[PDB]
């Protein structure tokens, strides 16, 4: 039914939010000359528990959520291939260990900073496109879960929910930039522990749900939800957590934050301090997906037949929330889950357009620019990024694969990038250029099942899906990873040795990095 008691609740949080971050902003109004990084980078004042908080609800969002609760929920995959908590904190722990210490003691702006420095401001943008791709798509992907949620809780159309949502995140972030983004994320996260962790006593104590224990390792309605691997699904289980473990660093919303520490202690000691949070707001996910996985959904309002028969498995969170749970706990659900999306979605938008606005536009179209200029483009890209997002969410039905598409294709052709300039020394743009076009070409030729692509080089053990298209269950996204790595490096090495050997003329190169 349609209540509009908890309608009001939810548009009263939305201005509570906003009024955090105009009040987040006005208090915080960094450098007194230099407002172009005052909104990119922070001024570098953000301390340990703030930005932990902060990047701790950057990471848990409502996508995050429901994928884990879906995998838990099915009965192929089980708990054993939700992967996304411990790929989440696993990716957390290594970045910090290793990657976020050079990235905060030498102070750079964004994350493609050391990339232009290094290949040039063509590959710079180049490297970029893919950061903008992945990042456009996963907040679009999170507000069409965002718009699927309230459209199934309170039964409000579809195409207003998400535009008023996506308004306001848009609104917040424009206005105050860095600050207004991670002073309410620490009453955001909050929010989120709140109602997911209320609702999970309230969801078990159902009489529909009986011994969520006794499920783990026993079947009665469906498969157990702790799931199992097969010995020949090992490596399509490892290419996907490896693809969790090493794509979840090279974001711009990771190091967006790390940057903005106080110091460099406080960036690695963040990093493991949201490596714990991130475990520790994933239990309710996966305690909510057994649940529903161990519920028998005759006896509840839904009826039968249950959710994974209907197609509507990719959604169990929202269902347990409504019917197990009672209403007001139901609007507590509802709104831990649109403060995750919100606050995942308004990383990624401000994340996006802190990279147009830095380095693609002030350090590589208009070199010489005002400050006054570059802080009005940074809002008015915040602004269109953010419609750019709600639209490709709204009105397109195809963003989950290609969600799926610009995350790998991220870890496919970043990762190596961001490697490879950091730890191995000598790298040249050639390299970088031969590792970008073999990872785009091998991942392009491996296909994906969502776009119904058809894959043009077949990979052993193939299979077709019921669809007709040809699946690959080879594990063609790590290998396509170090291959590309590989032959940056064999093509930088190649080419150092080529131009210091004097085989080639030292005029004829053009991208003239070697030589200079
Ligand atoms: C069962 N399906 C629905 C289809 C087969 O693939 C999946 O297992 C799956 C689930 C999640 C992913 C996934 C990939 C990347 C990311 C992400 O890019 C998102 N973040 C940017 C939030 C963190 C870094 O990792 C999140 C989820 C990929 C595949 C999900």
């Amino acid at each position: 039914a349609f209540h509009v008691e908890g309608l009001i609740a939810i548009i009263v949080f939305y201005l509570l939010i906003l009024l955090v971050g105009i009040w987040a902003a006005w208090r915080t109004k960094g450098s007194a000359e230099e407002r172009s990084e005052a909104i990119i980078v922070g001024g570098r004042d953000i301390g340990l528990l703030v930005g932990g908080f902060t990047m701790t609800a950057t990471w848990v969002g409502g996508g995050y959520i429901n994928g884990t609760a879906e995998a838990v929920y099915v009965p192929g995959y089980g708990l054993a291939w939700a992967q996304a908590p411990i790929g989440y904190s696993l990716s957390l722990i290594l970045g910090g260990l290793f990657f976020a210490k050079p990235m905060r003691s030498k102070g750079y702006v964004t994350m493609l900073d050391p990339f232009q420095q290094i290949y040039g401001k063509r590959m710079g943008g180049l490297l970029f496109i893919p950061a903008l791709m992945g990042e456009m798509f996963w907040a679009a992907a999170i507000f069409s879960a965002l718009g699927a949620t309230i459209s199934v809780i309170i039964d409000v159309d579809m195409h207003i929910s998400v535009i008023i949502s996506a308004l306001i995140a848009t609104l917040y972030t424009l206005v105050g930039g860095l600050y207004s983004v991670a002073y309410t994320d620490v009453v955001q996260l909050f929010c989120i522990f709140v109602g997911l962790w209320i609702s999970v006593p309230f969801a078990l104590s159902h009489p529909a749900v009986a011994d969520i224990g006794f499920t783990a390792v026993h079947a009665k309605y469906q498969k157990p939800w702790l799931g199992t691997v097969d010995s020949s699904e090992v490596y399509s289980w490892l290419d996907s957590f490896l693809l969790l473990m090493l794509g979840g660093i090279p974001w711009q919303a990771y190091f967006q934050r790390v940057l903005s520490s106080s110091s460099a202690t406080y960036a690695q000691v963040l990093s493991f301090l949201a490596a714990f949070g991130c475990l520790v707001m994933a239990i309710p996910a996966i305690l909510i997906g057994a649940i529903g996985a161990s519920t028998d959904w005759n006896q509840t309002a839904y009826g039968l037949p249950d959710p994974k028969t209907t197609e509507e498995a990719d959604m169990i969170l929202p269902i347990v929330l409504q019917y197990l749970c009672p209403v007001y706990i139901s609007f507590f659900g509802l709104g831990a889950v649109s403060a995750a999306v919100m606050s995942s979605a308004d990383s990624s938008i401000l994340s996006a357009s802190s990279m147009f606005a830095r380095n693609i536009y002030q350090l590589s179209f208009r070199q010489n620019a005002s400050d006054k200029e570059i802080v009005w483009v940074m809002r008015i890209t915040v602004f269109v990024f953010g419609a750019s997002a709600t639209a490709m969410a709204l009105l397109t039905k195809t963003v989950y694969g290609l969600w799926y598409l610009s995350s790998d294709l991220v870890y496919i052709v970043i990762f190596p990038q961001l490697l490879c300039v950091l730890f191995v020394k000598g790298t040249n743009t050639y390299g970088a250029v031969a590792g970008y076009v073999s990872g785009l070409f091998l991942r392009i030729t491996g296909g994906e099942p969502y776009l119904y692509l058809q894959p043009l080089i077949f990979y052993p053990g193939y299979y077709p899906d019921d669809n007709g298209i040809y699946n690959q269950k080879f594990p063609f996204k790590t290998l396509a990873m170090v291959t590309s790595f590989l032959t940056n490096i064999c093509i930088s090495y190649l080419a150092k040795y080529l131009f210091e050997s004097g085989t080639l003329p030292p005029k004829l190169d053009v991208f003239d990095a070697v030589v200079a």
